[PDB]
C-alpha cells in the first residue's frame, strides 16, 4: 500500500535524523557522469577489474536485488543512461558500517553517493563496485512502472515521472530543444537579429483571438497578454532592424484540445525588402534543412490516427504544393463565390453549402470564419503525405496582409498545413497606412456582430506605419505542433513539459 | 513649423500619386547589395574614382537632403546602422524613366527608397551611390524628430523606433543586449545544460517573494498567475532527472515601477544537480569575468552611477570578488548583536529601533525579513562600487527555499551579487528536504517527496546586467517597449 508505504519512509527519515545521520548531505563531489563512466569503461572485458581506480559517482537507483547475503546488485541511472552497481561484502567498508545494514535502507528510487571502482561482471554487464554507499536524498513514495504511467494523466501533471520511467519522453524534448536551436541558428546565419517585446500590453493584436486580461495595481490598469508579436516587430521593422525575430510564448484565450493548448511558442521573424516569394522559399528551405538535420533524410513516419492504426510516410523534400483557397473551394463544392465575400448573398451561400454538408455553422457567422471553416473541410486535408501551402486569401480573412499584386479581393499570403494542421503563417506584409486603418474599421465592424476574435485597432503601430515601412514579409511559425509532427505526438500536451491543467 | 500641416500635404501627396497612376508602395524591389556590404566592397575606391560599368540595386531611408542646384541632388542614405551618400547627377539620370527634376524634388527626409545606380567616390573622397534612377519604396508621412528632441523626453520610449532610426548608440545598446544572452546560452550550452520552456501561467506563484499578476481562462473557468521565477518547476525537472537545466525568459511581478523595475522583466534561473554554494560562487565569478572580456577586450569598465552629467566611475570584473557576510556585516556597521531568533519580538524590537535611530524607512508590514532586507539595503549593499560584490549566509527566515547552512545556525548558504549597489544574481544550495521545506505549491511540494538530489541554482537579472554593460541609469534604456503611464 503506497500510503503506509509513504509513512515507513518518513519514519526512516525522522529515525536517521534521531540517531545522528543526515540523511540529506549537504555536498558529495563526483568524480564522473554516468554518460562518462559508459564511454570510458565500454571496452572492459568481461570480468576485468580495476581496483586501483576509484571513483565517486551518483545517480538514482532503480532496481533492487539481492544474492545471498554478500551479494547486492542495483540499476544505477544518470543523464538517461544506466549502468550496475554490484555491492560485495568483500569490497565494503566495514569502518562506515554493517554491510548488510547499510544496503537494506536503500529503496527504489532513492539517490546515492558511490565510492568505488570500475568493471564489469562475469555475464559482462559494466558496474561500479562500491566500497562505501551513501544515501544522498530519499524517494519517499513507491515509484511507478512503465504500466503505471502508461494510460494516464500523471504524465502531464508529475512530469518528472514520466521523465524518469519512459525514455522516449527524454528523446521527445530533447528534441524539441534541438529543433528550437536549429531555427535560432538558421536565422543568425541569415543576419536576423533576436529581439523580445512585451508580453502585457494595451491592445493585443497581430491575430485574430481572444485574449488574457489582468491588472497592474500600482498604475490601475488593465492589461492584455499578447496573442502574437507581429505589431510591434514591425515597428521595429519601422526602426531600421531590417531582420528582426522573437521566439517566445504567445497567449489564447479559448478552447483547448490536441492541438491547443493556452501559452505556446511562437516565433515570428520580419525581413524587410523580402515578398510572399521569398517567404515561400524559406520555408521550403528551412522545413528540408531541420528534417534532414534531425533524420539523415526528408521521409519521416507519422501516427497520424494514433499509435493502433497504420502510420503514413510525410515527405519534407521541396517544393511543395501550393493551393489557391477561394478558386479550390469554388471547384471542390462546385459554387460561385461572388466579390465581396462579405456581402449578405456570399454569406447566404456559404452558410447553405454548410448546411446542405451537414457541417456545424461558427458560433458567429461571419465571412471571414465561414470560409476558414469551409477550408478546413474541403481543402487542409488535401495533402497529409507532405506539407502544402494554402495561398492567397481574401483580404478579409487577412487584414494586415498586403493586397494581392494582380488579382483582387485577394493577399499576398501563405499557411502551410502538415496532417491537416496549421504551423505556418506568412504574407507580403501591409505596409500602407491608409489601407490599414481601412481593415481595421472592417474588423470592427465584424466585431460589432459579436465576434471576441475580431482584432482591435492599435493606434501606436498605425502612427508606426504613417514613419514609413519598407516593403517587408514576415513569417510566423508553431513551434509545439511542429514538434509533435517530429516526435510522432498526437496531442500538443506530449510536447509541452507542463500542459495547462485543472488542479488536482 | 507646422506638424499637423505637413502630414496632412504628406498624406493628400500619396492621395494624388495613386490618382495619377503611381503605386507609391510598390510590392517589391530586387536589392543585389547592403548599406553595409556596400561600404565594405568600395570603400578601397580612389578619390573621384566611379565605377560605371558595374549597376546595383541598393535600398534604405534617406536620412539629409541638400542640393547644389538644380542638376545635382546630395542625400543621406541609412540602413543597418550605417549611412553612404547619394550623389544624383542629372548627366547619370535615365531619362527613359521620367524627367529628373520631377523626380527628386518629390523626396522628402525619412523616405524609404529603391536605387539602381553605380559606386563611386565623389572629389572630396566621399563614398556614394549615383543613381541613375531613383524608386520611392515607401514614405514618411511625418516630420522626423532632431536628436535634441529625443534627448530628455519620453519619445524614445513611447515612439522607439524613433530612438533606432535617430540615435546611433540606441541601436548599440540593443545589440549589446541580443550579445549577452547569445553569450549566456552559449556557455551554459557549451557546459551540458539543457534549455526548456515551463509556464507562465500557474495555479500558484511561487519561487520568489513578490506580488503576481492574475488572470483567467474562460474554458476552463480558471483563476491563473503569471509567474514571478521559474524556480519551481524547474527543481521539478531536476528530480525528473534532467540535472543541467536551465530557462531564458520572461517573469512578472506586480509592484512598484522605478529605475530598476519593470513589470515584466528577463530572468535566466539554472539548476545544477551535485552543486553546492561554492560551486555557484565560482560560476558567477568565471561567468562575468569573461562575459565583460568577452565584449570589452578588458576587465575593467566606466558607469556612469549618478548620470552622464557627473564623473563616472570605474567597474573591475576581475576575479575574485569580495564576500560578505549579511549578519555579521549588520552587526559591525551597527555595533548591535542580532541574537537568534531572528522573528522573535525582542531581535524584531532592536531591529525596529536601529532603522528608526538611522532615521530610515521603515517597512510595512515589518517582518524580520523585511528589516534584515532594509538593514542590508542601508548598510551593506552600498559598501563597495569598484566592483562586483557577494553578500552571503542569508538567514532562514529571509531565504524558504535555500538549504540550512551546514555549519552555522540560523544562516543559509546563499549569495547574492550586486553590481553599483543593485542586485544582479541570486543563488544557493538548495533545500531538498520535504520536511524543512513545507516547515517553510502541493505540486512542488509532492515532487520533493520524490527525491532532489542535492543541487545548486542560480538565478540573473538580464536587464540589470544589460545596464551596466551599456552603460544605462534607467531599465527603460534596456527594454525595447517598456511599460509607460498610459498617454
Ligand atoms: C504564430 C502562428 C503561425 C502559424 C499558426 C500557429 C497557430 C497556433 C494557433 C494556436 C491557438 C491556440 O489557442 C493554442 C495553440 O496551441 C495554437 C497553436 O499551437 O498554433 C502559430
Ligand atoms: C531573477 C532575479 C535574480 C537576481 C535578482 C534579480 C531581481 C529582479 C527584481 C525585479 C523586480 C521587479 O519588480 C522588476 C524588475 O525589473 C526586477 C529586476 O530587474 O531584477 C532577478
Ligand atoms: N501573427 C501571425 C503570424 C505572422 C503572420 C505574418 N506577419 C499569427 O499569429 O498567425
Ligand atoms: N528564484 C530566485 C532565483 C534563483 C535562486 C536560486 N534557486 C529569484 O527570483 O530571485
Amino acid at each position: 500500500d503506497p500510503r503506509l508505504y509513504f509513512e515507513n519512509r518518513s519514519k526512516f527519515i525522522q529515525d536517521q535524523k534521531d540517531k545522528g545521520i543526515n540523511p540529506y548531505p549537504h555536498k558529495f563531489e563526483r568524480t564522473i557522469s554516468i554518460p562518462e563512466f559508459i564511454e570510458k569503461y565500454k571496452d572492459l572485458g568481461n570480468g576485468e577489474h580495476l581496483e586501483d581506480t576509484i571513483l565517486n559517482i551518483t545517480g538514482r537507483i532503480m532496481r533492487v536485488s539481492a544474492s545471498g547475503q554478500k551479494l547486492r546488485f542495483f540499476d544505477l541511472v544518470g543523464d538517461g543512461e544506466k549502468i550496475q552497481v554490484l555491492a560485495n561484502y568483500s569490497f565494503h567498508n566495514h569502518e562506515k558500517g554493517n554491510f548488510a545494514e547499510c544496503y537494506d535502507k536503500i529503496r527504489r528510487g532513492d539517490i546515492v553517493g558511490i565510492v568505488g571502482f570500475p568493471g564489469k561482471s562475469k555475464k559482462g554487464e559494466l558496474s561500479i563496485f562500491p566500497k562505501e554507499t551513501i544515501l544522498l536524498s530519499a524517494c519517499l513514495h513507491m515509484l511507478p512502472m512503465k504500466y503505471g504511467l502508461k494510460d494516464t494523466e500523471i504524465r502531464y501533471r508529475q512530469r518528472y515521472l514520466d521523465l524518469l520511467i519512459n525514455e522516449s519522453s527524454r528523446h521527445t524534448f530533447v528534441t524539441r530543444t534541438k529543433i528550437i536551436n536549429f531555427l535560432r541558428n538558421f536565422l543568425n546565419e541569415r543576419g536576423f537579429f533576436e529581439v523580445e517585446t512585451p508580453m502585457m500590453n494595451l491592445i493585443a493584436g497581430g491575430a485574430n483571438a481572444r485574449p488574457f486580461i489582468t491588472h497592474h495595481n500600482d498604475l490601475d490598469l488593465d492589461l492584455y497578454l499578447r496573442i502574437a508579436t507581429e505589431l510591434p516587430l514591425k515597428m521595429l521593422i519601422v526602426g531600421g532592424i531590417d531582420k528582426v525575430y522573437e521566439i517566445g510564448k504567445v497567449f489564447r484565450n479559448e478552447g483547448i484540445d490536441n492541438t491547443h493548448n493556452p501559452e505556446f511558442t511562437s516565433c515570428e521573424f520580419y525581413w524587410a525588402y523580402a515578398d510572399y516569394n521569398d517567404l515561400i522559399k524559406w520555408s521550403e528551405d528551412f522545413f528540408s534543412q531541420l528534417v534532414y538535420h534531425l533524420f539523415g533524410t526528408y521521409k519521416i513516419s507519422y501516427n497520424k490516427d494514433g499509435p493502433e492504426n497504420q502510420p503514413i510516410e510525410i515527405d519534407f523534400t521541396p517544393p511543395y504544393p501550393k493551393v489557391s483557397i477561394v478558386e479550390e473551394i469554388e471547384k471542390v463544392t462546385n459554387t460561385i463565390l461572388e466579390q465581396p465575400f462579405d456581402s449578405n448573398e456570399t454569406i447566404e451561400k456559404m452558410i447553405n453549402i454548410i448546411k446542405e454538408h451537414k457541417i456545424e455553422l461558427p458560433n458567429p457567422p461571419t465571412a471571414a470564419k465561414l470560409l476558414d471553416q469551409l477550408a478546413s473541410h474541403f481543402i487542409e486535408n488535401k495533402y497529409n503525405d507532405k506539407p502544402f501551402f494554402i495561398v492567397e486569401h481574401p483580404q478579409i480573412m487577412s487584414p494586415l496582409a498586403k493586397y494581392h499584386r494582380t488579382k483582387p479581393g485577394l493577399t499576398e499570403r501563405l499557411e502551410m498545413f502538415i496532417c491537416g494542421k496549421e504551423v505556418l503563417n506568412a504574407y507580403t506584409e501591409l505596409n500602407d497606412p491608409f489601407k490599414q486603418k481601412e481593415c481595421f474599421k472592417l474588423q470592427q465592424k465584424d466585431r460589432e456582430k459579436g465576434d471576441t476574435e475580431a482584432a482591435q485597432l492599435d493606434s501606436a503601430f498605425c502612427t508606426s506605419l504613417e514613419y514609413g515601412l519598407p516593403p517587408t514579409g514576415g513569417l510566423g511559425l508553431g513551434i509545439d505542433r511542429i514538434t509533435m509532427f517530429l516526435t510522432n505526438k498526437n496531442s500538443i500536451k506530449d510536447v509541452i513539459l507542463f500542459p495547462t491543467m485543472r488542479p488536482a
